[PDB]
């Protein structure tokens, strides 16, 4: 069984997927984020952040207020189920999280919190 996904965030402010499914039989799930392109992190940095859909807008708003020095994520945000760091182009970051943290009968979204990106870089995450 597959318990990981590889996702690209590129210089056109896009994730290459907007829907991720996690098999409920995985104990852990790994997101491998890569950022192809040629822009530095301070122009077009991308992260991958998972929260409930109801928490998403707040996560994003608080992350932009947190600023570039904090990867545009509030530190220790307890609305964040899992996150990569912010990466510039040519970089990669993976996050692994326990599938036991997703609730059956909750809605989840992933997104990038770099300012403005979540209009395009957002998607759903579901248990299969
Ligand atoms: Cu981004």
């Amino acid at each position: 069984a597959q318990c990981s996904v590889d996702i690209q965030g590129n210089d056109q402010m896009q994730f290459n997927t907007n829907a991720i499914t996690v098999d409920k039989s995985c104990k852990q799930f790994t997101v491998n984020l890569s950022h192809p392109g040629n822009l530095p992190k301070n122009v077009m940095g991308h992260n991958w952040v998972l929260s409930t859909a109801a928490d998403m807008q707040g996560v994003v708003t608080d992350g932009m207020a947190s600023g570039l020095d904090k990867d545009y994520l509030k530190p220790d945000d307890s609305r964040v189920i899992a996150q990569t760091k912010l990466i510039g182009s040519g970089e990669k970051d993976s996050v692994t999280f326990d599938v036991s943290k997703l609730k059956e009968g909750e809605q989840y979204h992933f997104f990038c919190t770099f300012p403005g990106h979540s209009a395009l870089m957002k998607g759903t995450l579901t248990l299969k």
